[PDB]
Formats: structure tokens, sequence, C-alpha cells
């Protein structure tokens, strides 16, 4: 027998359709087709579509169209064409047949409004989704909900999180990986939680009439609206019932449970007769023993039981899972339902806690015993629950069912027990007793996200871009600040906060400082500083305590940048005098200034190679550069360094002698950190520290220029363990490590990016690297992270690849690295003397940005996939599809790059205004919010590239023409108008 | 807010029903009831049931009965009675109302044949299951299928395994934990695999008319038959279609793939018109990366793609998943379908590889695009597949569809690639060309399991018991021998071939030797010996490499028992000279005799406490007895021991100094192992080794008697970490660790069991422990593992800190320990001088055995649950329900105990015949198979307890009266008749 793989099957159905019907009929710009047999010999398709979409699959789903095609296409290729508001079928020989009336009507109904199959964005950036249409990708219809723990202890650790899809499915997690609602670990990416989560059934006269997760013939229409931190789903039934589901997380208040999710279900009777209905709201509680799911499911089943909750009057209100082991009793989950028939409150009358009894002989969509629950408390088994209550809806009236699903944990209370959970649940119910109290709360949430994003507001003509930046991007930045990369649709494992993820604070801090939360930023900075050891290395990960000390060499170097930004924006040098505990433990504390000095010393003097550049250790920012197999972490290096100092009678601060490889990206980060520390010391009136840092920066720049430049590019890694000269460097021409014969040597994008960002490369070097990038690193789908390389020559311990071409580490475009490169390009374009080079760099930057903006994913949704409101991780270079977890460094650097392109940069003297606009753009207006004032920026230019470095410009501030390009930070609590005019 | 747990809700619906309607009506022996509201105030029920059953749930499922009840359920309790073949409803005030005609008819239909709701057992032990009835438990409708790799390299590691429920759902596994069909790791125990596995859809004229996993109005009846190593399911449709599914694992032949599962679907048209139907067979392959399902599913999705398979004629035949990484390219999966329309053969015409495209806007039960497949090869994603083919069925004719789902691995071929898979698949397809061949294969399987079990055959009057022992129990023992506790209905991961699971070979070996597979027994023994390190500790689990070295102390001590059994039965001492690689790695190889000596030394001299007993090492056989919190494994102990020897100027074999706790069960196991090794050395003409082992056994017995006996029982654990004397021992009177104020101390069943089994306890001690067991450890549901304890005062993370009382190790009836105790009771009853004590012990043993036999689970199926053909793990003492995985040592020790009760014990001089029969039994006939002969045993006795120790008996062999009670192992290739007759006083 023979095998034919998916990628080896070169001929696609669309290509075969074009071959067969290319000259006979006009196929238009887009067409769809499908193979009619496993032999891939005949095709069936429809032509002249507005955009690429799986129309053929939907057509085959229809019974009438399938039956009509059955008589035509078991072995004969056919095509569908539209002429004169009628549908014809064209055969391969040339006959055109007018289809009968029913199939013509079905085709007209299906083809209508193809352009909105994936949905559309409103003027506020909200995504409107039809529930009957296919999904472009697993992450396309996903929304992320967040809590609000501001003003409370351990904000990062204890913030609740949730993921909700278009049907309301998903999951809900408390601190760390604690699950309130069950998370499903299955083979598909679409299944994130248990199917019964946040779903309910509506019965009438003992007969099921509605299921929230099923669209039967009884539903005329059903739409979902994804917004910022809330989800709204609307159903309309054929029996004149309007159902509205609103899902959101409750912001934390004093005495509330640690995590709480609220779902409000409004049922309106549009008919003229009273309806006696019943509602059954189902769900499944998450387990406390996550590892036992793989190890022993029976262990998870037998260690817990079900319990009922009764209010002060002895009325049943909800179900909780009760655990026997003492360790699993530190978190207590609950679910509660309240029915409001206007101003009258009622509670569920029946419950079920057994999945088998509930489903019976039917399925989850049509439970056999879903109407009459047995009211039996299960002695074991998973925390499945179903609460049932009857009600009556008068003609034209509405009934509101509020469901609270939550968890109370010991991480927020002392002497924790179930009594604490009961008290907190009582407080929550008492707070939400009134019907309006829920609605107001929702408004509060909206107002928060309508204010947090007011730091930077765009006012361009394109409403989609303005909504995407002002609302969606700011929310994503806040979400990544609060959660880093610990949750998502496909990010279901347990993850701790990485040190490098402090990059998320680079963009979000300016928002927080502008809503009166500067102390929160200070607390985050101190929390990150507490994970730095005395020597200078830092813990790689930390959630409650740090771990992996000094595993990666580039971690601590990031911290400096963050501090710089803060001190630049607020002029608050007092943070330098704060005493923070060191990561070594015991009870020792150190000043922040001394910690920064130690961080600089650990990479500038100690832990350096033969060339004086920082050591690679296990790996730098890039986790694939595992060149050194015998690498050591911070603790082992410190012990060996102390032994060496004792043996050789050396002095502290001398080089740690070894033959490990050197990292040049770490050198660029070190140079940037040294410059930032010099600037901070200058701002702190510490002349000697500033002068020392300036001399150290000059020396490091000289070392980098002498040992890293290789006449064509900046080398990535310097190798010292080969004394015969077989291999000395990696990441430049002539390194003899390229896996592609057509490429002279390996090239790394980060080398150029951080050579420009650290202000090390000169103009000639910048031009040379730009030419090299255009030649090799530029692809039709973006910028590659690195050209193909063969690291087995130097590191034989490296294994083979794990991905097909175009996936992740096999040629994909990682949008985080591409965004850093775009930031470098924007920075270079503002200062290079050559105007043509600046124009080319700006063009490349805008081209790369246009491939990352989420709102542009709706132009060709069924080819690029992704998400129209949330940035994805990488782009598959073989197909162009946006793939990856919804949480990554893409959002932060995209926000920073857009702000920089607007021309806003913060320096010691204030705001260095220097915009770079698109060639076609002729007007750019935006509003900037400052702690003590505000600015309204307007920029006007003719068509074509323009910048103040070369073009002629007039600048006015408050109606007064000025020559300096630095705008001072006013403190008069007024709005200042800034106007820029470019003259041809 | 107030919280009320399930266990704190003392009142039950049946109790409330009895309270409300106890005197007004006759509730009979049984009744069913259900609360009508969450307040637990009123009840709705039905009386006079033949047995406990969820009748009320079925009634509320019915629309008519629910509608009739709805008028007065929330407010007042109601009961259903049947008088004069007509149903009446009784209220709490005494009113009796005749139900309407439709309600009466529905009630009559529902309450008919309640006795067979859980099914019944045929004459051959096969289980017949109705697919429209509720399941008593998650393990009640489960069957296990095993392959056959005998006569091929690395049999133990390469035998395929499968789990099939009543609907055919489950997962199919291969060598080690390699998944062929996807296994589902979810919250529920009932979901073992992906829901689409082994299921198919039948369409007619573009409309779905049949789904194999769904029972709807179109299905008149649907039954499943669970048998030995195959499953048969039958559906009958309202449109006169008969569908038969036969599922079994293909025995391995030369050139075949490593694992292959065959499902045959026969569709017969009972009408008088030809029908044009279409079949869509769906499934989902397992992933090579079993991990990263819990880390990142995207990685699992993007490292693989789909591929189509074409025969030599260029016709599509099936789908295979193709992986990029070299790590996952060592195993290649495939699925293929063949349609036999009498003599004509056809292949599937369409396929789908995307779950979203297949399901579409519908569900898995009613896929939107299940009839018209897009024929698109998915570039990524999980290996979902659906093969579709049309066919025409003539009136009265049958159409067969054969589906082969398999995996080919590099563990059986060299220079492996996908070409090897293609060649093996071609060979497999060539073998199964004729339609009859498949049937023949099935017969072969049956014949194997009809012969493997002929080693010991019962011939009693009770047909159910004979079918359960001769057929079901032997198959379960074989399966557990090949699989330990690795793969089952709920055993799905983290567990490999366990070292102590060598206990299974205690029972199955006699079968293998009797089918000419003694070399396979030797291979198994060497495979287990290969996981023993030089010092003596052993790997806890192993598939191809070991893991958890020396984590548990009780391991490596059952190897001595296994070797003793094999050598005694076969008189083959040559296995002592075999060179087996050690678990330390490198290339060192040691003789088996030296390995046994090292095992004895590691527990007799090294790794002993202050009293000279073996250390606990965080757990003995009892996995939840984690007394020591600062425990260490074998490697750390070895390093520390070598450092201590170097620093203190010691010599190898000295005690490893520490203050860890001591295990007395390990001491009993060590004493038994030393006795077995002494006997083996005596049989091997190794005089000085035998004398040394005898002296060591005497010394160990003296130590146990001096330090473990506590004047009321045998202590379980000796504690040495408390120098103030607050706690010194656990498992006897006066240990100050009892959680029950009415019980002086904690008591462990294993202490008595292995004191009797190891021949350490005396007759007076046996009587004292029997009295203690009857006072405390005897429960209506059997012998509980341990009395209530308060171990949290000395150590957390114990059994008492994990489970509710009455679950697993926390005082439940752990049937493995119960069977070991029954074995001890049987052994004691054959030799104690006191006849009354022996009678009581035999009565207790038979009482405990009656609670373990699977076939008795059908007497009260909806209360005891369990499985009518496979032994479960434990019994909950609060409810009596049989819970736990289908894999346990319960089956092995039940087989051993039932053989021992017949009197078959193998000694060095032959068979030590000494039967112990039931008091009410008066006749016992069975047949025994020997390597060079066979025996037919017949035993006759009057009613009442009788044994050769006290009762008068006559024994005849081949019609010759003899006095010696040891039957020699003849070698004349004939059948010998043995007759025993007991005479009353
Ligand atoms: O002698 C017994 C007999 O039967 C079998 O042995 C069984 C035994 O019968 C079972 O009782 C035992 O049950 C264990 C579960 O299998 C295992 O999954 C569970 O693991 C727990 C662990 O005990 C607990 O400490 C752990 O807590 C961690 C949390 O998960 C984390 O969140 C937290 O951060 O860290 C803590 C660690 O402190 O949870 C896991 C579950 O996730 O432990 C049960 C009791 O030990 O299983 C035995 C088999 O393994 C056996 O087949 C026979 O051979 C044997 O003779
Ligand atoms: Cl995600
Ligand atoms: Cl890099
Ligand atoms: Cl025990
Ligand atoms: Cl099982
Ligand atoms: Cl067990």
């Amino acid at each position: 027998v023979t095998k034919v793989t998916a990628r080896n099957n070169k001929i696609t159905p669309v290509e075969l359709l074009n071959q067969k019907f290319g000259n006979k009929i006009n196929l238009g710009n887009f067409a769809d087709a499908v193979f009619t047999d496993a032999a891939f010999k005949n095709v069936a398709g429809i032509a002249n579509l507005p955009m690429k979409a799986p129309v053929m699959q939907v057509l085959m789903e229809n019974c009438i169209v399938s039956k009509y095609l059955k008589q035509f296409v078991p072995d004969r290729s056919v095509c569908f064409v539209e002429e004169g508001q009628k549908f014809y079928i064209v055969l391969e020989d040339g006959q055109k047949i007018e289809v009968p009336e029913d199939v013509n009507k079905a085709l007209k109904a299906t083809v209508s409004d193809v352009k909105h199959w994936a949905g559309y964005l409103t003027e506020d950036g909200e995504h409107v989704i039809d529930l009957l249409k296919p999904a472009p990708g697993p992450h396309f219809y996903v929304n992320l909900l967040i809590g609000n723990r501001l003003g409370f202890k351990r904000t990062l650790q204890t913030t609740p999180k949730s993921v909700v899809d278009r049907f309301g499915r998903g999951s809900f997690r408390s601190h760390a990986a604690t699950q309130v609602l069950a998370t499903r670990f299955d083979m598909r990416q679409e299944e994130n939680g248990f199917p019964a989560n946040r779903q309910f059934y509506l019965y009438e006269d003992g007969k099921q009439i509605f299921y929230s997760a099923l669209i039967d013939d009884n539903i005329v229409e059903a739409t979902c609206k994804h917004s910022c931190n809330r989800t709204v789903i609307k159903y309309k039934t054929a029996c004149n019932l309007e159902i509205t589901r609103t899902i959101f997380l409750v912001p934390h208040k004093k005495g509330f449970p640690l995590a709480t999710e609220l779902q409000r279900i409004e049922i309106k009777n549009a008919s003229d007769k009273a309806r006696n209905l019943s509602i059954t709201y189902t769900g499944m509680f998450g387990t406390g023993a996550v590892h036992a799911i793989f190890e022993d499911v029976t262990y998870t089943n037998v260690i817990m039981q079900s319990a009922a909750l009764y209010n002060d009057k002895g009325e049943f209100i909800g179900i909780t899972p009760d655990y026997y082991p003492e360790e699993f009793k530190q978190d207590t989950r609950f679910v509660t339902m309240i029915v409001r028939n206007g101003d009258e409150k009622s509670f569920p009358q029946s419950f079920c806690t057994d999945y088998n009894d509930f489903v019976g002989t039917g399925t989850l969509e049509h439970p056999a015993g879903g109407c009459n629950l047995n009211n039996k408390l299960n002695r074991k088994g998973p925390g499945f629950f179903a609460l049932g209550a009857p009600f009556t809806v008068e003609p034209g009236k509405t009934v509101i069912i509020d469901t609270f699903t939550g968890l109370s944990s010991s991480k927020d209370n002392e002497n924790y027990s179930d009594a604490v959970m009961l008290r907190e649940l009582d407080n929550l119910l008492r707070y939400f007793e009134k019907s309006e109290s829920v609605e107001e709360t929702l408004n509060e949430i909206i107002n928060f996200h309508e204010n947090y994003g007011k730091y930077f507001q765009f006012n361009t003509g394109n409403k989609l871009f303005d909504s995407g930046f002002n609302r969606n991007l700011a929310f994503q930045v806040l979400y990544q600040t609060f959660m880093s990369r610990s949750f998502g649709q496909t990010q279901k494992g347990y993850r701790e906060i990485g040190f490098r993820e402090i990059q998320d604070l680079f963009a979000s801090m300016y928002y927080f400082i502008n809503i009166g939360y500067q102390d929160f930023v200070k607390e985050l900075l101190f929390e990150w500083t507490a994970n730095v050891y005395k020597m200078g290395y830092a813990n790689h990960n930390f959630y409650w305590v740090g771990k992996q000390p000094g595993l990666y060499s580039d971690d601590s170097l990031w911290l400096l940048q963050a501090y710089y930004r803060y001190i630049i924006y607020t002029k608050d040098t007092s943070v330098l005098n704060e005493e923070v505990p060191v990561a070594d433990g015991n009870n020792e504390k150190r000043a922040v200034r001394e910690t920064l000095k130690a961080i600089i010393q650990y990479s500038a003097c100690i832990s350096v190679g033969d060339h004086g550049l920082p050591l690679l250790d296990l790996a730098d920012w890039n986790d694939c550069l595992k060149i050194d197999s015998n690498s050591i972490d911070g603790a082992t290096k410190e012990k060996l360094y102390y032994e060496q100092l004792k043996k050789t009678n050396g002095k502290y601060g001398d080089r740690f002698m070894s033959d490990y490889s050197e990292s040049v990206m770490n050198a660029f980060l070190l140079k940037l950190a040294i410059d930032h520390l010099a600037e901070i010391a200058t701002l702190d009136n510490d002349t000697q520290l500033a002068q020392q840092m300036s001399e150290l920066s000059k020396e490091v720049t000289d070392r980098i220029q002498k040992h890293a430049w290789k006449e064509n590019f900046f080398a990535r890694v310097l190798i010292n363990r080969y004394k015969d000269g077989s291999y000395t460097y990696l990441g430049a021409k002539g390194d003899k490590l390229s896996a592609d014969p057509n490429i002279d040597g390996v090239y790394f994008l980060n080398s150029f990016a951080w050579s420009v960002l650290s202000d090390v490369a000169t103009d000639e070097q910048i031009a040379i690297m730009v030419d090299v990038i255009k030649k090799h690193l530029l692809t039709p789908y973006g910028l590659r992270l690195v050209t193909p390389a063969d690291l087995n020559k130097i590191a034989n311990d490296t294994a083979t690849g794990h991905y097909f071409f175009g996936d992740r580490e096999n040629g994909a475009v990682f949008k985080h690295a591409s965004m850093m490169a775009v930031a470098a390009l924007i920075k270079a374009a503002k200062k290079v003397k050559d105007n043509e080079l600046a124009k080319e760099m700006a063009r490349i930057a805008y081209f790369m940005i246009d491939l990352v903006l989420p709102y542009k994913n709706l132009e060709n949704p069924f080819q690029v996939a992704g998400n129209p409101r949330i940035c994805t991780q990488y782009i598959n270079t073989d197909t162009g599809e946006n793939i990856g977890p919804l949480l990554s460094g893409t959002a932060t650097w995209l926000n920073l790059n857009l702000i920089s392109l607007a021309g806003i940069e913060y320096t010691r003297d204030g705001i260095s205004f220097n915009p770079i606009l698109r060639e076609e753009e002729t007007q750019l207006n935006f509003t900037l919010k400052a702690p003590k004032c505000s600015y309204k920026f307007s920029i006007t230019k003719p068509v074509g590239f323009a910048r103040m470095e070369s073009s002629e410009y007039e600048l006015f501030v408050d109606g007064q023409k000025i020559d300096n390009t630095v705008i001072p930070m006013y403190t008069d609590e007024k709005e200042h108008i800034v106007t820029l005019k470019f003259k041809h």
C-alpha cells in the first residue's frame, strides 16, 4: 500500500476547479470547492464569492442541495454560478442547467451575507457573532474576563480569571491554577471546559423547549457580543421568547469571596399569554486534585461529596462540594441561584448532583431526567450540579435569574474554614439582594474600562482602528499585566510569573499612574526587585516564592528598564531609597539603588567571557540557544566564584574565569541598562555614580563594537570553547553554521533590534543590517525570528526539529520579536541622516504592523484566523494563519510601537515629540493624559513620507510657535494644544 | 447560611416512605422513593418491588407518569401500590385513587421484569445486558480484551489491551502505554475513551437512521453480550434492520502489525425491499505525546497531520496520522474498512479528518456533515477520522463491514519506518481477504480460552459458580498477569507493570505450564528479576526501563515466593544459574541465586531498625501507610549507607543506622522468603546455604516473637522516632492511637494474615487473634482492613487523612487483604488441633468468600454494584457497594483460596491433599491437570463440618486404599481417580 500526506497532496480543490472551469465561466476573485471522492479526481464548487469562506461545507450540510447534487456529482465535476438573480449549475463538458426553485432559494439564502460569516466589529470594538456560522479558528470566538483586586493584598496572585466562548462555554479560575469550574484536558483546542458549564435548559409543561448550547429549529436567531470584560448572548425563539445572558466577573469588595462570577439570564415573554416555565441551570465544579485526573480519577471521586446550602429561613439556595482531605479544604466552592419575578424573590426548588441520573438514557443536549430532579446528595463523584426552579412569565413581563458561582480561599483569610465561606457568601447575597444592584455593578465595570484607557486616545477617521487601540488593546495590556501568560483558551496548565514578563509593565504603568494607582506600580516594582539575589542574578519564575535562581542570564537586565521608565515619568527618585528583602532569604534587606548596582556589576564585571561580554549560561531571552551543555545556574556560579576568589587571592568583582559562550543580546541589554542607570543617577543628583556609569557604558560599547561586529551583521553568540578556531561566533556572515546553502550565515533579528534599541549601531551598520534583513529576514507574512541554522555542529546534544515548516521554531513569524524589531526600526527612522533609509524603515515597520493589528483579521478571516480583538502569538509562514495563545508579549510592544509612531517619548526634559506617519495619511489627531495636565496633539502633512529630521515643519504649543522639539510636562491642571504642520 | 453534607443527611427517602406509609399499606420487602423537593419533607415512592432498583427515576423519566404526578407531588407524599392487577396511588391521609388507564399501563410496563434490569448470566458465564436500563455502577458493564503474543519476542511488554463497555465505548492500547485509540482523562469514571471510538452512523437517502451509541424511538431492542475476550452487540430497528457488532483483538501472527483490533458489523435487511444505505465509521487516534495534553494541546495538534492509504490498485482504504518528530515516528497507527456484499469487496468512498467539519452545527449524536464528507486531509489537529461508504442490501441478505484499527511499532522491527507499517498492513489485509477467515480467527480465540482454563475445572451442581471460576476468573487472572494494574476502565495512567503484582504469577503460572509454556514462565521470572538492584531494592514500576527505585520496602520479597512456587511445581533448579542483568544498568549480570541472597540480605541485615525488623520506607504493601515523613528511596539509602561505611570503618552487610519505623508485615514476608530459600537450597543440594537460611529464619522468628507480639495481637508498625516513649508501636492493644473510644487499640488484618501465612504465630496466638477479629474486624460486609485509627497524631498524609471512613484503606473491606486473611484462615484450619476453632475459621472464610464471588453481584445488583464477571477492589462499609478498579489482587488470591479449599497444595513430595468443604455441601468433584498426568478428585461427606485432621476418612487412589495423604505426581500420561469419603461418628 501507499501513503499520501496532507502536505504532499499539492493540488487543492480550488486549483482543480480553476483548471476545469477557468475559461468556461468567470470564477471571480474568490471561489470555494471540495473534493467529491477520496481519489481527488473530481471537484464540486461555487464561484464568484466576495471572500474566501467554507461555503461548500454549509451547502453540503443542507439536505435539499445535497440531494440535488447527488444526482449530478458522484463522478462528474460541477460548479455553481449566479446570473440574473438565478443559480445555474455548469458541468465540465459545458452544459448550463437552471436549478429548480427550492435549491435556488437555498443557494440564494446561503450566499447572501457571506462577508459577515465571521462577524463584524461595532463602533466600540465589540465583536458581534452569529451562533450558526463556522469558526475561522479555535481562538476566533474567545473572550477573556478579568476581576479587580486593586487595593488588596497580592493583586497578581489572587486576581480571578475566566475564558468564555460564543456559546458561553469556557472556564473560571481563581488564584494560581485553582479551578472553580472544571477545565477539560482533551485532544481538541476548542474544548476548554466541561460542556455543562454556564448552560441551562428551559422546560414548558414537562417538555424541553430551550437549551442554551444548542441551536435547533425553535430558535429564530441567536447572537453573541464580546466586549471588554463582559459577554452578552441573545436568543429569540419561535414561541416569542427573548433570552439574554450576561456573564461577567464581580469586582472584589470587602468581605466578598475571593472569586465570583455572575451570570444574569433575562427571559421576556413577547407573546400575549402567560407562560409557566421551568429552568434547570447546570454546571460542573473543578477538582482540587488536578494531578489525580491523570493518575487516579477514582481518587478524585471518592475524596469529595455534595452539600446543600440553606439561607437564614431554611430555604435551599445552592450546592457546594465538600472535601475530606485537610489540604483540599483550603478552598471552598459554591453556586447559588435567585429568581426575580419583578420585585419578588424565589430560590431553586430542586437539585441534582449526579451526572448519570441527570442525563439518564438521553444526552447532555436532551437529558432524560432534566425536568424532574431527584434531590439526592451524591456521596462521591465529581462536583456536577443542576438547580431547577419553576416560574411564571406574564405577557410582556420579564423574569431575571441571577447565578453566582464562586470560590473562597485561605489565601485571603486567616484561620480559614467553611464558616468563612458561609459568612462571605452571606455578605455577597446580602449585597446583591436588590435587583438593580447587579446592573449598577455591571455599569461600574464598564466605567472602569472606559476610564483606564483614557491615558492615550486616538481620534482618526478609521473607527475600527480607534476602537481597537483605545479599548481592546488597553484591556489586553491590563489583562497581561495582571495574569502574564498563565491562562487562556489553550493555556490550561500551571504557569508561574516569569521575570521577563515585567515587560508587560512597560506599557501598562502609564495607564495606572493616570488613574491614581502609582502605589500599585511601586508595589509591582518592589515585588520584582525582591526576586534579585545579592550577586545580581534573579529567579526565573515566582508565584508565591521564587525558584530557579539565575537559570537564565538575561532576566535581571530587564528590571532596570522598568525602573527607568517609572523614574522618567514620575520623577520619583525616592524608590531608590526603599529597602527591599533580597532573594537570598534569611532577613537581609538592601536598597534599590544597591540592587541595581549589583545587577549592573553581575553582567559588566563578573560572569563575563574572554571578550568581556555577558555569559550565555543555559540560555538568554531566546530559549533555543542551548549552546553550552555544561551550563550552571546562579547558585553554582556563585559558589564556584567564591572558591576561585579564595584560591587565587582575588578581589570581589573580578571576572569569573571560564570558557562559556557569550551573549551579544545580553550585551546590548547591559548597555541599555547602564545608560538608564546613568540617567537615573543624573536625575538623583548622584554625580559620581552617573560618571562611573557613563564610563562603563563607553567601555562596553567599545567592547561590543570591537568583538561583535562581523563586517555584515552583529553576531548573536560568541563561542570560546573551541581553541582551534573551528567555530568562534554565531549569527553573522562566515560563521559556517548556516543550514541553508543559499544563505552565507545565520542571522538573528534580535541582534539588529537590540543593536538599534541600545544605541550601539551606527548609521552605516544600520543600513547594512537593513539590507540584510530585506534580503533574508523579510517574508511576505512578516519578519522571521532567525534564518535556518545547524546548531548540531557546535552543540551535538541538540535534538531534531519538532514542527513542520512554518510552525513555531521552524520558520514562523513570532510577533513579539517582530514587534521589537519594529520598535528598533521606528527608533532608527527618527534619527538616521539618510532620508531614503528612514523612509524604507518606516515602510517596513508599517507593513509589519498591519499584519499584527487584530481588527484587520476580519478582512480575510477564514484564511488568517486569529482573533479580531486579541493579539495572537505567531503567524504560520506556510499558510498565513495567526496561531498561538492569546497571551504573549505582542500586545505590550504593539502598544509601545503605536505610541512611538504617534511621536510620544518620555525623556528627562519632558516629552520628545517626533511623529512618523503613514505616507497616505494626511491628518493625525490624538489626546494624551498626563498626571498633572493633558495634551491634544494634531498633526497635518501632505501625501508622502515626512519627518522633522528632513522635512520642513512648524510646531505650535498653546498657539505659540516654538523651535525646541521637547514639550515640557506642565503641572497647571489644564489642557494644552500642540499643532504640527509639514510643508512640502 | 447553613451547610448540610450528604453524609450528615441521615434520613433517606425509603425511611421516610416507611414512616409515612408503614401501617396504611403493605410496602412489601422492597420499595423505591425519591424526595419531591429540596426541603426533604415529602416523598414519592412505589412499594412491593422484587428488589432494590431505581424505579422512581425511570418513572419520572416517563412523560405520562410525570404529568400525572405533577398535580400533587410538591406538598404531600404519594405512594404507588398494585392491587388486583391494577395500580393505585395512596396519599398521606389514607385516600386510595385508581390511576388512569395510560398511567396504569405505563406503570405495568415499567415494573415488569425488574429482576433483570441489570441483566443476567448465561450458562457459560456470559453477561447479557439490556442497553435501555440504568447502570448499577461505572464498572458493571465493562469487559476487558487482551491479545496473544505467545511465541514472539518480548511477549509481556507487547501484548495489546482494550476496554469495551456495553455501547462499545472505550480505548485501545498497545505496548507500554502507547494509545491506539484516544483515552479520555476527564472528571467522570464512565468516560474511558473518546466518545467517537468504535461508533458508526447509518444513513438512508441523506437522513440519519441509526447511531450505534444512541438509543432512540427507531430501535425496538438492543442487547450486548460480554464474553471471554470478545464482545457482541445486537440492535433491531423499527425499519426491519438487524445490526450485529463483534469486537475482538486479533491474535498476533507472523508479519502482522504489533496491535490490531477488529470490529465486524453485519447488517441484515429483514424487509422485502432492497435498501440503499450509507455507513460512516468514526473514531479518534491516540496521541503520541500523552503528556502535554495537560500542558499545551496546541503542541499536540501541530506536530501531526493526516494521511490517506491507497492499496496497490490505487483505491483509498483508510487514514493514518503522520508525525514530524522522530520521537513519535517510532509507532504508526492505521484504520481500514472493507465492505463485503456477499462475495464482492468494496472500500470506503469518502473520508473526513476534521471534527469541527464533521459535527458542524449539530452534535456528535446528530452530526450536520456526517453524510457528505469533504475528503479533506487535515494539516494539523487531533487524529479524528470518519470513513464513509455506500452499499445496497437486498431483501433477506446481509452486508458485512470489517474495520481494522491497529498500530505498528519499532519494538518488533529493526530499521523501522512507515514502509514497515505499510508492508505489515498489506500482510494483514491479505490474510483477511476471505469473509470466513475472520470467523475462523474468532473461533481460535475461543479455543485458546477454552484450553488455557483446563488446568483446574470445577464440576459442582451450581452452574453459575462453575462458569464464574472455570472461565471468568481464569481470564481475569491471565489479564492481570499480563497487565498488573496498568490499564483498565479507570486505571488509565501513571501505573506500569508493578513489582508486587508478581503475585498474579502465583496463580497463572500453573495454567501456562499446563499448555506447554513453561519457558514463558521462566521469561516472566527473569523479566521481574531484571528490575532488582545489586543491594536488593527493586523498581516499583517498569515498562521497558524501571522507575521509582526502592521507593517501597515490601517489593522484591514476593520474588522469593514466585521462585519457590515455580521450583516446587516444576523441580527445575536450573533457573538458579541464569545470568540476569541487574537494575543498576551498565552491563553487569548476576546469577539468580546471588540476586535472591542479596534480596534476603537487604532486609535481614541492612535496612533494619533498632529492633532488627525491616524498615518501612514510606510504605509497605499498604500504599497509604506513610508513617515516616522524612523517608528515602533505594538510591539515597545506598549512597548514605556507603558514606556511613566509609566514615565509620565498617563492612558491607552491617546495619544502616537510622531511626525510621519498622514494618512487621515486611518481617513476616522476610521470614517466609527465608524459609522458601532454605527449602530451595535443600532441593538444590546446597547444604551450607540451607543451614544458614534455617538459622537466619530461626533468628528472625525469635526477633518477631520478642518485639512484635503485644499480648493481644501482632503489632503493625514499630515506631522509634519518639525517644520520650509517647508512641512506640501501632497495631495492637495499648498503642494509644485508636479513634474509637470503645476500641482499646488499632488492629490490622494483615498482621494476623501474614503471621499465620508465614508460620510464625502459635495456636494460642491464632485463637487470640481470631477472637479479636470476630470482636472488631468482622463486619456484615466482610473483614475490614483496619479498625478506626487516629494516625494524624503521629503523621499526616495517611489513609485516615485522605478518605472518608469506609473507603479504600480507611477501614473499608479491602478485598485483597480480605482474601489474604481468608488464605491464612484456610491454612490454619487444616492443622490446628482444636476442631471448634477450625470450624469457626472455615465458616468465616466461606462467609468472606461468598461476598467476593462476582456472579453473586447479580442477586442485589443495584446495591452491591461491582461487576458480575470481574472482581472489584473494595467494598464500602457504609453502603455495601463494590467500588474500585476492575484490576486487583482480589482475583488472584480468590483463585488461590478456592484451589486451596479443594485441598490442592503442592509440596516437594507431590500434592498435599487436604480439602475443607462447606458445612451444607455433601459432594465435591473436580478435575486437575498435571504436566505428565491428570487427576479426577471426588469428595463425599455428610452434612456438617468435616476435615481429615479430626474426622474419620477413607482415601482411594486408582481404587487402592492408601494411608499417606500426599498424592505423588505421576508421569504415565494417564488419568488417576482420587476418592475421599468422610464417615460420621
Ligand atoms: O496497598 C494498597 C494496594 O492498592 C493500590 O494502592 C493504591 C491505594 O490503594 C490508594 O489508596 C492510593 O491512593 C493514592 C492515589 O492513587 C494518588 O493519586 C494520591 O496522590 C495524591 C497525594 O497523596 C497527595 O499528597 C497529593 O497532594 C499534592 C497536591 O496534588 C498538590 O496540589 C500539592 O501542591 O502538593 C500535594 C503534595 O503534598 O495529591 C495527590 C493527588 O493529586 O494519593 C493516594 C493516597 O496515597 O493509590 C495506590 C496506588 O498508587 C495498589 O494497586 C496495590 O498494589 C496496593 O497493594
Ligand atoms: Cl489562549
Ligand atoms: Cl534571539
Ligand atoms: Cl496493611
Ligand atoms: Cl478499572
Ligand atoms: Cl489491589
